């Protein structure tokens, strides 16, 4: 509270570390469904069903232009990518499987990079 300073982690490397994690995501062989925005004019249903589209290129742009206030807002957008994918795709589909794989891949890197 007011003048009750809570000790907080060093956040000086967060931008660089998030960029590193995002690069590893971008280069994963299963990243292809997520590299660019879903084409809202070629994919029926997507615009109406998915209220907040997100993809790695949009995250990369926001990261590079200071649009994430903190690392938690970055993680929210990454997770949004995979939550959208689950919403729109069957688990037993290539894109569906790609999403689960990439979510697992992200969350381990997230834990390993920032949690202890
Ligand atoms: N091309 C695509 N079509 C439908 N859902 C997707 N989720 C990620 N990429 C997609």
């Amino acid at each position: 509270s007011m003048s009750v300073k809570k000790p907080k982690r060093d956040d000086s490397k967060d931008l660089a570390l998030c960029s590193m994690i995002l690069t590893e995501m971008e280069t994963h062989e299963d990243a292809w469904p997520f590299l660019l925005p879903v084409n809202l004019k070629l994919v029926p249903g997507y615009k109406k069903v998915i209220k907040k589209p997100m993809d790695f290129s949009t995250i990369r742009e926001k990261l590079s232009s200071g649009q994430y206030p903190n690392l938690e807002t970055f993680a929210l957008d990454v997770r949004l990518v995979f939550d959208n994918c689950e919403t729109f795709n069957e688990d037993d589909s290539d894109i569906g499987r790609a999403g689960h794989n990439m979510r697992k891949y992200f969350e381990k890197k997230w834990t390993d990079t920032f949690k202890v």
